[PDB]
């Protein structure tokens, strides 16, 4: 390795983030980034935005702060608690899990059902309705202190090496955060630099990274984790993998000014002999709005960290794919 | 609490010991029995036996040292690993989990499929063979270096209290292995007290507990871990549950001597204010040989502890329970 990121990885990775409750994740954020940014501020929101350098060109990166995890909806009367997902999390990911909460507290995900049959019926179309949290309460008055309804909790699950790989919770994107920290750590900016460790934005709802997070930007980089096809039998030409490198996109039907940011990275890449791949164009469809979405707002490109096991307490990916990442954005963001 | 078995719980609990590779659990039982036992053997099965005491009655007391995991079939050529269970291990349980081989190797277990259909028709049918584990290896010779086909390997989870609760891997029956232990070092016996610590005995083998491991006892007594049906929906009458004390019964047409044992149980829990539960008889079939299976051997009876999330990495027990179980014992066993 050249950079020294294991413990940043370790610190992002392992802090309490669930979307909602993500203050340990920007407080590390900001006392890693101290001495290294010129300025702050955090949105409406709760999206936190850096800056560094005075270059004519402004150019966000953006990564979001957020994880997955589980939201208690109920406590019952014997102190079990109902919960319902935070982002993309499956229940299958989380039988027999450990959920850690804010608090501290820790619980067992279980799954309803007695006989075999009732089991089998349940686990084969598993719902989150069919899941409960014992957090060793005995009664609804013992619980509802430890974790009342709307708390959250995320996977009980830190950071490991396997052979090499880093293994953790959260790489989806706390990745992409340890990236972004890295490179205002390391860079002499060319450009005026915008560090956006951003909440994601549900489906429905007003979100700020259209309009640049109040940045007026001519370029906006997502740092991201892309799923790494490498694993059994998704063995197929063209599939994203680890030690491949940072995965390069735009989006579908992207302007002229994003496929040229695109076009600037994979140059760059090519003359440093950083390793990258070319990941398909984000889909978003084939409509007349979908066409004159990409053609306004920031020129925009997505660079991303091949990982596997996306949304388990579990996901991996190769240090080398997160140096070359942060070493690509050095080159291009510098002199 | 009243006995200090937390240290003692955590240890077996944690300890490596998968049927077939139980060392570390023998070797720790030892070392918590030094000077507390007149003598130990193991027999050609693994089977770890103990005695204490002169007395005119012998006494078998026996829990299980082997705990469910998952044994390597096969390598492939990007060094991922294919499993089968050991014990009665569900493959979704294993899921996202992280498994620890003998040498300290961790794992990853993954599941095949790509797409959502492909990953929804095996979640919702999940066989062993759709799984597979990461070992972090490149290649075949990589992996097979580090877990070559026979490896064991067990969950990667330990010991945590969860607000007054235990929570570990192995209660079953390394709980049980504790009870005896601590039985051991705090009894005066009355009788000769044979401590046995088996390896399951696979349907389909011969096995020694029916001769008594070779000891001529007069009772023989498992200590064995129950399914605390005491979650949600899962609420009926009569349920074994968590803080109601041990839980006791012989097998179903049991003999008179038998029989006698669970009366004797009972009767020293009820003068000693212990409390306890009465399981429903162990299910044997209806038939002429399952009648005189228990007309010959040994008598024996079960005392259990109840246990919540039984084969998952997270189940849990209360300690008052297990103190119970010890006193009981103690009386029961004792002048």
């Amino acid at each position: 390795h050249h950079h020294h990121m294991k413990e940043l990885i370790r610190k992002l990775t392992e802090a309490f983030g669930p979307s909602g409750r993500e203050e340990e994740v920007r407080s590390i954020i900001l006392e890693e980034l101290e001495g290294h940014i010129d300025g702050h501020r955090i949105d409406g929101l709760g999206n936190l935005i850096v800056w560094k350098g005075s270059g004519e060109k402004k150019v966000i990166l953006d990564a979001h702060i957020d994880e997955i995890g589980v939201v208690v909806t109920n406590v019952d009367d014997k102190g079990f608690l109902t919960i319902e997902p935070v982002g993309g999390v499956s229940p299958y990911m989380l039988l027999g899990k450990r959920i850690r909460f804010e608090n501290g507290t820790i619980g067992v995900v279980g799954m309803e059902g007695e006989t075999t049959e009732e089991r089998q019926e349940n686990v084969r179309k598993l719902s989150f309705d069919k899941l409960f949290i014992d957090i060793g309460a005995n009664s609804r008055e013992e619980a509802q202190k430890m974790c009342p309804i709307g708390s959250f909790g995320v996977y009980d699950s830190g950071f490991v090496e396997v052979s090499g790989k880093y293994v953790s919770k959260a790489m989806d994107d706390r990745i992409g955060c340890a990236v972004i920290v890295e490179v205002f750590k390391r860079i002499k900016p060319a450009v005026t630099l915008y560090g956006v460790f951003s909440v994601q934005e549900e489906v429905g709802l007003v979100g700020a990274s259209v309009a640049g997070y109040g940045v007026p930007a001519d370029e906006a980089i997502a740092i991201d984790v892309t799923d790494s096809a490498d694993t059994p039998k998704a063995i197929k030409r063209h599939a994203m993998r680890l030690s491949g490198g940072p995965a390069l996109k735009v989006k579908d039907r992207a302007s002229i000014s994003s496929k040229r940011i695109l076009e600037n990275l994979i140059e760059i890449a090519e003359k440093f002999d950083i390793k990258y791949q070319m990941e398909v164009l984000t889909f978003g469809g084939t409509n007349a709005m979908g066409y004159q979405r990409t053609r306004e707002g920031i020129p925009s490109a997505t660079v991303s960290i091949p990982t596997r096991y996306v949304h388990s307490p579990s996901e991996m990916i190769a240090p080398d794919d997160v140096e070359a990442t942060v070493d690509l954005l050095i080159r291009y963001l510098g002199a």
